[PDB]
Order: structure tokens, then sequence, then C-alpha cells
């Protein structure tokens, strides 16, 4: 099983569990997980943090494809729709050698659903699955899926839609027209999956071809992390200029797995193309896009491939080795550059420089080779590995800078008794600079480059853990220490017309997680707690590190608990679930954060509890029909989650009563 | 049905509807002489019952209904008959169990169910496909899947009707000199999703339902008009056509329990009904505040109804229950601050300048209206008399967009007698009181850019006093019915008095309806005639009632007739149908209506007659396959219907040849 | 087929199309040397046949076709092959039964039917799913449901093809220095709805059918160009991209009765064809009158055809029938009143009197009515088949000023086929046909730029097409050849404040086509070449004929070939396909196009490799892999303007799957 205490949590959500839930986003789906925290709002209003660390350092992997770029820092990076997914797992902090590219701070890892998963409940080779959803606060959802198998072939198509209105925050929230809803938080969210696959050669070989699309549309504000405030605020209707928007994530993926190949005992490979888009119907009121009148379209394309081989050197020792490749390219619609604008000469001088550049699409190439030995001796499992990682960054001025890193990793698990493991690991990993914001790449605000020696961030993550499980009771614990050198955030002047990415500091993180469960005769009891302390230490004279929630947030210590009971007759689980986040204090920046004026901020944030009760009934006895009812945020709590800025941005959803149905025939 | 012609239950049956070629209520209910629809597609249409408009008459689907509107230049939304299984009608003030607002009657529809679709089939699941062509000018299709497992049942239906600009009858010429009515094309879609359980000896049922009904296309600001000459008020610039979606959605939870002791039967309903207007650009829409780019306007209607039947004795039933409805209108944004009165002269701009300040100073909230009623009704059979007594207590509460709140309440008695002396005869009389609360202002004007719309301090509900008599003859071959009615309605409200909603006068209506039918060996013959005379008497100094079609129309005496013959081999029915409306004369306003420049309008409306031939064949003898052929408006008559404005707005559909197949397996 | 190469029936089969990865006609018909398509996506494309453009060549689906256009800066709409079950081609002037306007030929397509989809299945209903992936750069999918109960049948197909800006071949650079062609992305959707009945000993059939084909995306004013440098006439401002939908719809009622006695066969068709352009904002569109906000422009085409075959004797068939078509263009609004000539004085005064006249016109939707009656006798004697025919064609044009002008024509046709041996045919035909004036551009009909009328005597174009051919086929080897000569009198192009459609010259064309094939046990080899020479000759003093690609292009001599092997086990065909077009020279204008242009168009080759696999052996599952333009060749095709408009798609790797159950 999982034996690194709490640092690798495999299959946190299973498809069969997910079908008993009423959630239609990751935020509600992973709320029992204390180290994970989502900001408020719909879609890409949301930021995610893991052990306090943001999506600058934590990735969401679906079918083993992931970008590390972003569209705009006033919104978070795209979070996949769980309707597509069959499993979610998590890996925290710096990973081992087989972990892939950029594993400094960890990842949400998801696999899309397959034909065999959907056929599960049925006694035949094809099937249909319908679902619908109703939410009082305030949405409607449905989907369908058709799937099957003939000879050595299988396939599926799933369409899902979730049409969500402006959500009502908890009690006491008032929106400036004096309503209870959060302006421009409506989103029409659609996804599809198309898969075809073949399994051949004694079932030891499989090729799967997959296309996924995940899309959000609606009238959204420039800056999705805020709504519209009072006309006297910086977040008023004019500055925030809502306009129709679509933001999309698409992935075509080819995947192969072979087993018992003689020359190797298992091989996994993946080649994909991931597209991230922003489309806006009018960008006149969008400063960041260069105020581009009418439709505007921004792309990020990610091409990747991974190969992974497992070779057995002896009954007790496995050798994993492989290679990762990823290329990312950002495409503005048009470069804007030529439009960039008593001793101002120095400025006309600057003006003439920007105009003089001829800009190209920025790219970034990451590649890595790795080996890992996993050796079992006595009731110890020892893991040794190494990665060699290089990147190359070509910014929009054509400037190219690369570097490379050698990253060792060591891990021990000890399992003395059959109910016990204990763990320790010491993992190094590196993470290449990120390209600037895709939406700002047109270069209208000046040129964004990279300094000559700039290098990758490099993490040294040490941690210990234990797992207990005796079949009734379970528990796990993790303590971790993280240092990351050469952190990069905002660019340095070389006057503010031309700037360069630079290493600018270091990062500390440390903390703990506990979890326990109790299982008997239909009763399922659970508790968990997590606290961590991300800190960003400026090292550069112009202090360029950032408290942008993308990097992290100092989240309150977080408790979660659940209590559920499953009746033998009728087949019905009812239960309660709560999440309590304590009061939090302090910026992620050790020197503190400022305020557009430049003034110290006394970052404080309130604790709050959210409580939910739910029910799953299975009127037919099988998992072919699920009727689910939930009432989330029972007490209609008014609150702001912690992973976002601390000023009063976007509250949690007020109370919400949901009825979902899925049905398989 | 024994109130002569005042309650017509099941005017349209599903099995009849499958033999028809109609795709809207207007064509479906054309044999009904008291019902009249204005010209044009979708919400261009106004409906009148006994000459009374959608201000006083509601369409109820699954016992959910709003009384609000989007904009007075269009009619209120008329459900797609593709969704429905039955249509019924109740005219004038209803009895106590009728629900909220029953002063003038209602079209009442129920959506289709699993058991209705399984009708023709000898199994527990099925599919239904349909297809339609219309020469003038459209194409339609749909599919439906439905079934039953254990105590469960469900269905999904999709229907689409893609209609082009229609050609009017002969001699119509459109201003480019074409024969089609500009911007009358609509792409009309509907869905139904339902899931239900029947349990407990078949005496209990819970059904959960979602319906969506949507029209899209390039439509004019003001759908009651097309585009006229560039010299008219209805020219291309003023009418500024643009893409639009207008939508009716309902999620509905319905419960019925039977044989529960003291309660012989219980019916209950809780629902959320959404009405929406979406426009892709509202720059040329004055009424929306000339809002540039996309614009959404919402009306949300939450309701619940509970209804109990208790049996006090074998001949007496007691009905009692409670109705609750909350309506809330949501503009996309209040506009308030941009209130502006042009100079254009005149030299009394003074007070203007003042009013401009008045208006910018408000803070506006979404208007709401809450209606609630408790009622009791006894139905007593003695000798060959059936007596009905009832009472309703109704209250409302109106919160306008300035936050002002005004309520009132009413106690509404109702008495009804049916006498059935012979088995072929009934005679009837009723004396029914009912009330109807003020309507909220137009949803699309709620933003307040044209000024503040409030409600005066003592304003109260309209109150109807409807007396009527009737008879029903039926001997198995020959049938007939007749109704005479008289209607007084006190405290009529129309245009506001910052302006406020006030009571401004009273309404009269009287008239009659006769019908008769003749059925014997294959032949079926029918006739019907109806005439009413709605009159609106001003009481206020500013004359404040309105000749808007919403309120009503003086419609010509209307005759309908049909003759059809069902052959036995093939199973084929061929028939003629005709509808003839005589010339009508006045305004609905007793003192006369005035034309923009304030002059009295000499309201005159031509008579016309429309003839239709149709055929229904059943190639297999069962009802599981219908092939329907029709030609409507055979003589390609050019005319204007009466329920709309009298100037020449939107003509009837010219001649139209239609083919429709439905098939169920 | 026995007219050498002039009539190619069933060039594309449904069964073949299912093994292909192509999602447009251009890639589907690339092995056809006489057909050439311009560069770009959707209506950026021009078609030529024997060097003749869409001004004279039609696309007929289910025997319905318009001859009107939206705007001359884009080509006429080309149907999506996802709808079709067959494509066929008829070149030059047709015989009498060919329909209206058959001066220069037509691509001919039939939409798919229930029986075609049921093909591989052993039951009365079925589903078909498909998906596509394209590296450069798109994704596609669709679904179809279909069946049969008693005497009746029906189908619904939906198809969608979401295409990104395409990357051109190597060395192309776009002005932001990318490799993609700006605004060449299109979201392309089609659906088909059909219901039919077959009755009366299977000798009678009625089919009702509705089809819609639609392209949407951000597109430029003038789709034949992208966006060039800000110093060019094709810069971002002039080209003002904006959201656009362009749509072809057809509702069709079709009847066929057989062996009805005297009448051996009857085919009839009555249909309504809609062509539509919708734009979200036309402010930067000069041609639409700079109409602010949404704008939509329509062309409606109502037609009917009736065709009878009567057998006068075992050896002689008589065909006769009648063709009717009405076309009406509808602007959103006439604009007429705002005509304005920019500000010498002596011309100014003329100018200001001009706008007064324009402003006095009250304008109506232009219409055109075409009708024709025909008879053809087909007579078989010895090993000769002789064909004699006659058409009488009239038209009536009502332009936007209400002016009406008609003419009529009597068009004879003669054809001989001689089949001396069973492996041999030889052919000749001498066919006259006429083609009525086309209405001005739909999108310009508003008349803001002035009034567009028709001169008093103007008449139809009239083609005299003579040609010879041969067909060899012995079961293993096959070859065909065609030579043709075309003269067309009274060509019309550009108008003579108030301007007038006129006859302004003539057109000549000649050339050849040759094909050859070789088929032996799984192996299939094919080659072809085609060369033609369209030439427009001004007759009018103001030189009025046009070099726009609508009318044609001097394409380079074109070679195609392919080589494929089909293995028995697995059921896999792999092959190669080439299309090389030689360098070209010259205008279609005999006197040259203008400031005189020396027209030169470079040659190029395109190579593709492809595989089709049937993992189940039935035709119910096809897995398709192709790589088109393997060597990533950078080029401009010839059926477009010679300047450097829109290049060939670069290299593109595709996988497509269809499955039937
Ligand atoms: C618009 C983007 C969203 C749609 C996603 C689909 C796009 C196309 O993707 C291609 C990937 O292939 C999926 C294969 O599905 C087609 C084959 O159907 C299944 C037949 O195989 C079952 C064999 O028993
Ligand atoms: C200018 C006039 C000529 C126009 C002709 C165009 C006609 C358009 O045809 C297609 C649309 O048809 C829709 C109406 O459907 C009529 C159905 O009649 C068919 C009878 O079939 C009997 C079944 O046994």
């Amino acid at each position: 099983g999982d034996r690194q205490g709490s640092k690798i949590r495999t299959n946190i959500v299973t498809l069969q569990q997910k079908d008993e839930s009423t959630a239609t986003d990751m935020r509600e789906l992973l709320k029992e997980e204390p180290s994970i925290d989502f900001g408020g709002g719909n879609g890409t209003s949301q930021f995610l943090t893991l052990r306090g660390m943001g999506q600058n350092s934590v990735d969401i992997k679906v079918d083993n494809a992931y970008s590390d770029s972003q569209i705009l820092y006033h919104q978070g990076r795209f979070i996949v729709d769980p309707a597509l997914v069959k499993v979610v797992s998590v890996q925290k902090g710096a990973g081992s050698a087989s972990a892939g590219i950029g594993a400094t701070n960890g990842a949400i890892i998801a696999k899309t659903v397959d034909a065999q998963d959907l056929l599960k409940g049925l006694d035949k080779n094809w099937g249909v699955r319908l679902n619908s959803g109703f939410a009082s606060n305030n949405g409607v959802s449905y989907g369908a899926s058709v799937f099957g198998k003939e000879g050595n072939f299988d396939g599926l198509f799933s369409y899902n839609r979730n049409d969500e209105k402006d959500y009502e925050a908890g009690k006491g929230f008032r929106n400036v027209n004096g309503g209870k809803t959060v302006p421009y938080s409506a989103l029409d969210k659609r996804s599809y999956l198309a898969k075809i696959g073949t399994t051949f050669g004694d079932d030891d070989h499989r090729i799967v071809l997959s296309h996924m699309k995940d899309q959000h549309r609606g009238i959204r504000t420039v800056r999705e992390e805020f709504t519209v405030g009072d006309k006297s605020s910086r977040i008023n209707i004019d500055r925030q200029a809502p306009a129709y928007r679509e933001t999309t994530q698409s992935n075509t993926n080819l995947a192969y797995t072979g087993k018992n190949l003689g020359f190797v005992e298992k091989l996994d490979a993946n080649a994909y193309v991931l597209e991230k888009e922003r489309y806006s119907a009018d960008d006149s009121g969008t400063g960041y896009a260069g105020n581009v009148k009418g439709p505007n379209h921004t792309r990020i394309t990610t091409r990747g491939a991974n190969f992974n081989f497992d070779s057995r050197l002896a009954e007790q020792t496995l050798l994993k080795y492989g290679i990762n490749y990823r290329h990312q390219e950002i495409k503005p619609q048009a470069f804007l550059n030529s439009k960039f604008s008593e001793q101002q000469m120095k400025d006309r001088a600057d003006e003439d420089t920007v105009h003089a550049y001829k800009l190209s699409n920025p790219t970034k190439t990451d590649t890595g080779v790795y080996i890992e030995a996993i050796h079992d001796i006595g009731d110890f499992t020892l893991t040794g590995g190494l990665r060699y990682d290089r990147f190359k960054v070509k910014t929009h001025d054509g400037k190219t800078v690369s570097s490379s890193n050698l990253n060792p990793s060591f891990g021990v698990i000890w399992q003395p008794h059959e109910h016990w493991s204990f763990s320790a690991s010491h993992n190094y990993a590196s993470r290449s600079p990120r390209l600037y914001d895709a939406l700002q790449t047109h270069g209208k605000r000046g040129i964004i480059s990279i300094a000559d020696g700039t290098k990758a961030e490099r993490a040294r993550n040490t941690e210990i853990g234990f797992n207990y499980n005796d079949g009734t009771f379970a528990a796990n614990g993790s303590y971790f220490w993280q240092t990351i050198k050469d952190a990069l955030a905002n660019p340095q002047n070389r006057s503010v017309a031309v700037r360069e990415a630079v290493n600018a500091g270091y990062i500390k993180n440390h903390g703990y997680e506990l979890g326990a469960s109790y299982r008997t005769g239909g009763l399922t009891a659970k508790v968990g707690v997590s606290h961590s302390k991300p800190r960003f230490y400026d090292t550069h004279k112009d202090k360029l590190l950032s408290a942008n929630p993308e990097f992290g947030a100092q989240v309150g210590r977080t408790w979660t608990a659940s209590l559920a009971y499953r009746f033998q007759n009728p087949n019905l689980e009812i239960g309660w679930r709560g999440r309590y986040v304590q009061k939090a204090t302090g910026s992620i920046l050790a020197a503190g954060q400022k305020d557009r004026k430049g003034n110290l901020e006394n970052v404080v944030r309130k604790g709050f509890g959210v409580n939910d009760v739910f029910a799953n009934w299975k009127p037919l006895g099988k998992d072919t029909l699920n009727v689910n009812l939930s009432v989330n945020n029972v007490f209609n709590k008014f609150y702001y989650p912690h992973s976002q800025r601390w000023t009063n941005t976007l509250p949690g959803v007020g109370r919400d009563v949901r009825l979902g149905v899925n049905y398989k025939f």
C-alpha cells in the first residue's frame, strides 16, 4: 500500500466513491484532505495550495500531462473537472526520481475514466451512463456517456455539463447592489472525453488514444480572483470590465503500456499535446491584454512525452529508468510592442528600445533522464535514485538561457510488523523558471527576458512518517522539512521597460499531517489535521519575491473529520463531514508583504468551520443507480478561504442543497 | 366536464397531439374559439383568453407559473407542446383550489411521463423518434428514451424545431419586397429529464423533473414588430436586431400520495422556474440601457403547493391546502447612475436636472414578490346537484427595486352549482371571487436607467367577481355546451403614477361560448363560437390603464369548425378544419387608446378565415407510428390576428404544407 | 463510364471514404488532376475544373445547386464530405439531361442514406461513431443513428471538425514570425436528417431530407487573404477579422418511381437551398457597407426538377424533363441612401448628381429565374450508342433596381460511343449549353456602393464543347483519355453610379486528361495527368473580363499517382500518394491582367502515406493513419491569385476511426 506516512496518498478519490458524492469540482471533492486548500470563487478564480505551497510549484497531472505555465496571475491555473476523472491521488513535497519533471513541491494526479471502469456494474460489452444534478445554490448539471468493447478494442465518449449561476455566500454577505450573490461567478462548464483503446498480446499490451476537453464560459471579470466592488474601489465595474470569456484545457494523449516484454518487465509511455486557451469576446477593458479591441485569443501549447521502464535485476530489486520530455510554447494573437508607451529622454530612449524588438513566441523545453533502484531486504524497502534535468528558456525577445541539475533521492521504508510502517526520505528536485504570463506576452508593457546565469529552483525535502492499519483502526503521520534555493518570482530591471527573470531568494517549508480512520459494521469515522509554514526569503536588493497566492498562502491549521453510516437495508449511507480551518497570521514573505502603495501588511485571516451532511442511496442494490442528496455548508457560514489574497476577495459558497443522480444501463 | 365550457379538461391529449402536425400552441389549440394568439414566432406572440391577456392569464406547466415579464413589447413565454402530455383550460376566476392569481383563467399543461411513452409498447423501455418538415419554412426532429426498472422510471427527451423567416399570405410584401417576415426565424429547443419512483401499493409517487425550453435567433428589440420602412418607428436602426436566447426552465419535485387515512389524496409540488433573456449585444436596445456586449436578465420563481383531499362522507370531499410562490428579478447590473434626460428645447429642463440627481442617488436591489394562499373547498353531492363552496385567503408582498415593501391580503369566496337532472344534461352556475397581486415591472427595465419604479402605499390586489352559467348536453352521438359569463375586476393596475405602481381603475368582461360535436361511424364534426368584450375603465386623473395586448384585445367574434373521417383500411383520417374571426371594432379602453403623439386611435381589425386540411395515418394500426400530412392556410390568406396591436404588426403564417412522423419502438 | 475521362462516376465511394482520413473535398479528391483547390480553410478555397472556376462549375448535392455568391473575395461553398455517400464529376458542357447551366461541368454529390449505413450490419438499425485527430491542427467527431421499420427508414448524422490555424510547409513565416496561417481556424459542423419510404414492389421511393453545413470562427473580411504586414493592403485593420458563420442548408423532397409502364423511370426533386453569411460585426467590412454590429446576408434558391425516361424500343431510350430554379438574394437592409462619392470640380458636380440618383432608387431583392425543358434520345445500334438531345433554356434576371431582362436559348447536343471490343470504348460529343448571368455579390446587394443593373440585350453565355475520349479496361489494366475543346460566347464579368451586367467577350479552353491503372492481387497502381488552358478574350472596349479565381486559373500541368498494397491478414492497406504540379505561366486573360502582371506560379510536389486497418475484418471498424505532405513542402496551389495568398497545409499527421454497431 502507501507507506510514506502521508506523503503519497494514492487513490484519494475512487470513481465508485465519486459516484456517491454530489460534488462537481475538485474543491468540494477533496475537502476531507487537510493539506489541500482551494481559494474561493468558480473555475479559475480558484487557487490551490498543498502544504501551503501554490500552483507555481504544485501541478495537476491528468493522464501524466501537465503544463507549468499560466495565463494571468490574477487567476489560478486550471483545475480539471472531476467528471472526467477516475482517480485522484496526491504526492507532496519533492518526489523521487521517477516522479517526472519539476517535482519540487508535489502534485494532484488524476487519471481520466476508461471503458472498463464504466462497464464495471454491467454484465455485457457496452453500456450507457446518464447523470443529472441539481444544486440550490445555484446550478444544474447533466451528462451522458456511451462506452464499449469489441474483440480487442474498446472506446468511450462522455459529455458533461454544469451550468452554474452566481453563487450566494454565507449569511451576512452583501454584494454592493445589496444582493447575496457573488457577481460574475456564474460559469457554464463543459467537458468531453473521447477514448479508443486496444488491449492485445495475452493482455500484456495496451495502446490508448484519448482526447479531452474542459471548458469554462461566461461573463467574467478581468482578474477572476476578485468580483466587482464599490465604484470607489480598485475593483469597480470599469476597472474589472466584465466580458464574455472561454477558458479551455484540452489534451490529446497517446499512451502505451507493455508488460513482460522480456527485455523489460513493464514499460509505460505517453506522448501528448496539451492546449491551454483563453478567448475573450472583447479585450478593450483588459489592461493586461494590451486593451485589444474585440476578440482576443491566447494559447499555450505543451508537447510532451514520457518513457518509463521497469527492469527486474533480482526477485527483490527493481530498476526503474526512463526519460521525460516537455516543450511549451506560448502564442499571443499578435505582439504589441510597437505600441509600448522634464527629463523624459531616458523614457523616449526606453520607448525606442521596446519598439526596436521583434518578438517571437516564448518557449521552454524541459527534459530529464532518471534511474531508481528499489531494493527489498529483510523488512526494509530502500530506494535510491537520480535525475538529471535540463531546461532551456527562450523568452519573447529571442534570448536563450539554459542550465541543468543533478538531483539525488533516498528513501527508506521499514515494516517490522504487519500493521506498521515507518518512513524517511531525502529528495532533491529541481524546477525550471516559468515563462511569463501568456496574456502579457504581447509585450505591450515592455520586454520580459531572462538573466544570464539564471537557474532552476532546487528543493531539498526531508521527511519522516508512519502508517498504522490493523483492519479496523488506521492512522498515518508525516513530518517534513523543505528548503528550496534560487526561487524566482518577479523580474529585475536591467529602465522598467526591459526586465529579466532572476534567482531572487530561497524558500522554507515545514510541518506535519495526522490522519486516523475507524471502520466497523457499516460505520466509517475519520479525522485529520495539517499545518505547515511556507516562507519566502528575499535575497535580492530589489526584493522581488511575491505573496501572489500562486506561490502560497499561510493557511490556518486545518482540521477535517467525517462520520458516516451505511445501513444494510435499504442501501443508504448518511453522514456528516466537517472542515475547520483555524485563524492564520502572517505573510508567506519573511520580510512581509505590501500594498500597491507600499506599506507593511498585517496579514490576518479568520477561522471558520464548514459542515455538510449527505446521503447516498442505491435503490437497486448495485452501483448502477445512485441517488445522492447533500446539504453543504449547513449553517450557511460566511467566510473567506485561506489560499487566496487576504483582503476580502471571494467568499466560500454559502449553503447549497444538492441532489445528483447517475444511472448505468 | 360540467361547467358548460368554463373548464375544459384535456383539450389536447398526447395521442391526439401525435396525430397532429403542429409544433406550437397556436396551431395546436386553433379549434378553441375563446383562445387567440398574436402573429409571429415564439415570444412575438400574445395569448388572450375571452379577450383577456397574459397579464391576467397564466400558462401552468406541472403546476408552476410566474406572472412576471421580460419586456412588454413581447408576450410571455408559451411552452413547447413537444414537452407536454395534456393541455387543459380554466376560464375566468377559479374556485378555491385553483392556486394563486386565478382571476382570469389559465392554460394548464402537464409534461410527458414514462408511462405515457410506454403506452403502445409491450415492454419496459422504449425509444421514440420524430421528424418534421414544413414548407413554410422549417425542419424539426427529436428523440426520447424512457423506461422502468423495479419501482423506478425515467425519460430523457430532446426536441428541436429550426424555423426560417415565415412567408405571410398573399399580397404581403416586406420592404425589401420579399414575401417573408423579417426576423421571425427561431431555433427552438426543448428538453425533459425526469426520474420517478412509484411505491407502496401504487399509492405513492415522487417524481423529479427538469425542463428547458429555449428560443434563439436574430431577433429585434421589441419582438411584436419586424422591421419596417426606414421612415417608420420600426426601422432597422430602432429595431436593432441581434442574437438572442430566451429560455424557460423548471426543476420540479412532485409528490402524490393516495389512501393515507384521513387524507384520501395528497398532491404537492416544489419547483424553481427560471426565465432568461440573453442578448449578445444590447447596444441598440434602449430598454436594456443600451448595454454594450452580452447581457443576461433573469427571473427566478420558487414555489410550492400542497393539496389535500379529505373525504368527510361518501358524497362529500373536502379539499384544502396552501400555495407559495417567490419571484425575484435579477438584472445583470443596476444602471441608475447613468440616468440621463436629453435637452433634445424645452426651457423647463430645470426639474429634469433635479430628477437626474434624484435618480443617481438610489441604491437598488432585485425586486421580489411573494404570494401565498391557504384555501378550503367543500364539494357536496345531494340528489342530482353537486355543490361547491370554497374560500381562499391570499397575501402578497411586493418589494420593488428601491427596497420599498408593500403588502395586502384578500379573502376570496367561491360558490358553484351543477345540476344533472337527466343523464345527458348538466346545467351550471358559479360565483367566484379571486385576487391577483401587482406585477413587477419589466425584467429588462429593472436596471433603473430610465428611472425608479416603485409601489404606492395602499396598493392592493386586483379582485375579480366572476359569475357565470352554462349547460352541457351529450348523448353519445351529439354533444353541446354553452357558457355565459360576467366579470368585474376592481383595482386594476397598469402604468405607474420616481414612478409608483397604483390601482388605477376597473375591468369588465362578458360574453359567451357555444360548442357542439357529432360523432358516429368514422365521422367526427365540430363547431364552436365565442365572443367577449373586455373593457378597462380609468379612475385615475392621469389616465393610467393600458391598451397593451398583455392586458387584452377586443377580438372579433370567433368561429371554428372541423370535419374528419377515420377510414378503417388503411387506418387513415382525413379532415378539414377552419377558423373564422369576424371583424372587431373597439379599444379595450373604454375612453379610447392614444398613439404616442396623444391622439385617439380609431381601432378597427379585419375579419379573416383560415382553412386547413390534414391527414393522419397509422401504417401499422397501432399508435406507435403516425405519419401526418397537412396543408394549413390552404388559401394562402393574408391577415393580421387580433390579439396584438392593431396597427399592422405581424401577419398570420401564409400557406404551409407539413409532414410529421413519430415512431416508437 | 465511356466518355474517356469527361464523366467520372463514383470517384469517391462511401466505402473508400471510410478508409480515408480526409475531412474536406480538397484532400479527398487530390488524386484527380483536372480538379484543383485554392489554399486555406473553408470558403478561402477556390475550385477549378479544367482550369475553370466556380463562376462556371457547380457543386450539386442531391441535385440542388445555386450559382450565386456571397463575395468574390471568397470561394463558393464546398460541401463537407462527411455528409456525402458519393462524389462524381462531369466536365465541360453537359448533354441535355444534365440540368441548368452545364457549360463547364460540376462536382456532383449524393448525401448518405440509411441503406448505405446499414451496409456492414445484419439488422435493421445501427449506430456509427467516428473520431479524428489531426496534428496540424484539429480534432473531429461525429455520430450517426439510422434504421428501417416496415416500409420506412431514417437517419440522423452530426459531424464536427474543430480546426486550428494551420501550419504551412517549411520556411513559411507569418508576420509575428510564427508558422501558422492567421485566421484559418474554423469550427465546421454538419448535420443530416433524412426520412424515407420505399413502397410498391420496391419500385417507388419518397425521401425527405434536411442538411446543414456550417463554418464559424474569427475570419477576415476577404477570406482569400490572411493578415499581412501593417504596410500591406492586407493588414489587420483593412482585413478586420470578426466572428463569422457561413452556412449551407438544403431541405429536399425526392421521388423516384420505376417501371411505371410507359415511363421506365421518373426522378424528381424539389428543394430549397439557403446560403448564409452572418457576421457579429461588420464595421470594418467595406463591402457590407461598414454595417455596425451583426449583419446577415441571405441567398435562397428554390428549385425543382422532373426527369422521365421512356423506352421507345429495346434499343432506344427517350429522356425528357423540365428544370426550374428561382434564386433570391436578401440583404439585411438596403444602404443605397448613404451612397457617397469621395471629394476636380467638373467631376464633383457629376459626382454630386450621381449620389442624387443613387439616393432616388428604391431597391428590391434581386431574383433570377431559370427554367428549361429538354429531350434526349439514346439509341443503341450495333456496338454504337448514339445520343441526340435538345434543351430550351430561359432565364429572367431582376436586379436590385427592379429592372428585368430575359433571354432564351436552344441548345443541341450529340454524342457517340463506340464499343468494338469488350475492353474498349471510344467517344465523341458536341454539346451546346447556356448559362445565365449571375447576380451580383449577395453582400454588396445593399447598394451602398452604387446601383448594379443589367443592360437591355444581355444574354446567356453559350458554350460549344467538343470532345473525344477512349476507355481501356481488361480487368487488370485500365486507361482512359480525353481531349476537349471549349468555346463560350457572351461571357460576362464586371459591370459597364449605375453600372450594368453585360456580354463582354468570349472564352476558349482546350486540353487533355489521361489516366491509367494496374490491379493485381492486393496491389493497386494509378497515375494521371491533366493540362488545360482557359483564356478570356475581351470584346468590350473598357476591358471588362476578370482575372479573379472565380473565373479560373492557368494551373500547371498536374500529375497524380498512387501505389497501395492491401494485405489479406491483417486486413490492412498501406500506400503512397503523390500529386505534382508543374510550374505555370500566364493569366487567364488573353490580353493580361493588371499595370500589367507577369504571372508565374511555382511547381511543387506533395507526398502522403496512409494506412487503413480493419481490425475486425468487416467494414464496421476502420482505423486510419495518414501523414499528408511528408516532406513538409512549402507552396502555394494554383487555383487562387498568383500573389502570395494562402499556402498548402504543411505536413499533417492524422488518425481517424469509424465504428458501426
Ligand atoms: C471537440 C473536442 C471534444 C471531443 C473529443 C473527441 C475528439 C476526437 O478524439 C479522437 C480520439 O479518439 C477517440 C476514439 O473514438 C472513436 C472510436 O469510437 C469507438 C469505437 O471503438 C470501440 C471498439 O469496440
Ligand atoms: C418557386 C417554387 C418552387 C419551390 C419548390 C421547393 C419545395 C421545397 O421542398 C422541400 C421541403 O418540403 C417540406 C414540406 O413537406 C411536404 C411533404 O409532402 C410529401 C408527401 O409524401 C407522402 C408520404 O407517403
